[PDB]
């Protein structure tokens, strides 16, 4: 646990100490109500409401990533931090991201000032922001001194600027509602979801499966939408679920702001 690592743990439990969370378990209800760039975390976050504030948290210039192995190259100066922030899961993971992204941000650029990093984590997944443009393939380079593998976000051949229009977090875009622009649409890849269909070792699992299926594919537009429950209806399996309207999907998501 070398200088930078004890600055991104001062720094980051600072943050969390104005959160006044109960000593007496207690973190991760702390965590589950207070999604944002202040746990830095996302964990118990609800896509359909959250995607509509995330850009108002975040700063300027976005930054992102992907980890190869996240979990298995951690080392132990990493949870070393974590106990460190701890006496000062995915709700850990999210923390230890926290606790690597100012790490390599203080070790990759002078004058950072992390009062001005807006970070949201879940996992080894995040979204992240600064006043100035930051490189992520900088930021990889320095990934090296700790054992991580840092590569282009989402798969990326190379190193791109990260924009609100190619950014992905949770697996999910971001899109503007066509009708009402200030409402976010979290948008997931049809493929991402067709991939995700089951016929559950027990029958019974299915209609529910697919109900959140839909709940998520609804966001790519009434016509993918309609496309999809044309395929599930196409065959006897599917004719058997009771499938969600896409006009009542929109209607009941616009009036739930």
């Amino acid at each position: 646990v070398d200088e930078y690592m004890k600055e991104a743990v001062d720094h980051y439990a600072g943050q969390l100490m104005s959160l006044d969370i109960n000593t007496e378990g207690n973190l991760y209800a702390a965590f589950h109500k207070n999604p944002g760039v202040i746990t830095g975390s996302a964990v118990g976050c609800d896509p359909d409401l959250f995607w509509s504030k995330i850009p108002v948290l975040m700063e300027e210039k976005l930054f992102a990533f992907d980890y190869t192995g996240y979990d298995a190259s951690l080392s132990p100066a990493w949870f070393e931090a974590l106990k460190m922030v701890l006496e000062k899961t995915s709700i850990f993971n999210s923390m230890i991201n926290n606790l690597i992204i100012r790490t390599l941000l203080l070790k990759t650029y002078k004058g950072i000032d992390l009062d001005h990093l807006k970070m949201i984590a879940y996992g080894d997944d995040v979204i992240a922001s600064y006043p100035h443009e930051v490189d992520a393939s900088l930021l990889a380079q320095s990934g090296k001194d700790y054992g991580l593998t840092m590569t282009p976000a989402d798969k990326s051949a190379t190193f791109e600027t990260v924009t609100w229009e190619n950014v992905t977090f949770l697996k999910r875009f971001f899109r503007a509602d066509e009708k009402y622009p200030f409402l976010i649409h979290p948008v997931m890849p049809m493929k991402e979801i067709h991939e995700s269909i089951r016929w559950t070792k027990d029958p019974r699992n299915t209609q529910d499966h697919v109900r959140s299926l839909c709940l998520l594919a609804w966001h790519n537009g009434e016509e993918e939408y309609n496309k999809f429950l044309a395929k599930i209806r196409s065959v006897p399996i599917g004719r058997a679920l009771a499938l969600p309207e896409y006009s009542t999907l929109y209607d009941r998501w616009l009036d739930s702001f």
